[PDB]
């Protein structure tokens, strides 16, 4: 039991680059990766 929500950052384990809230780290961990979804899609 605890009121605060403080560490070595802002939030827990919401992506800091979108803000994708999730439930564990390990669940942003693998997402944060997803972000890598630039090189293969692409415009002229
Ligand atoms: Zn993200």
């Amino acid at each position: 039991g605890s009121s605060g929500s403080s560490g070595t950052g802002m939030k827990p384990y919401v992506c800091n680059e979108c803000g994708k809230a999730f439930r564990s780290k390990s669940y942003l961990i693998i997402h944060t990766r997803t972000h890598t979804g630039e090189s293969g899609p692409s415009s002229g």
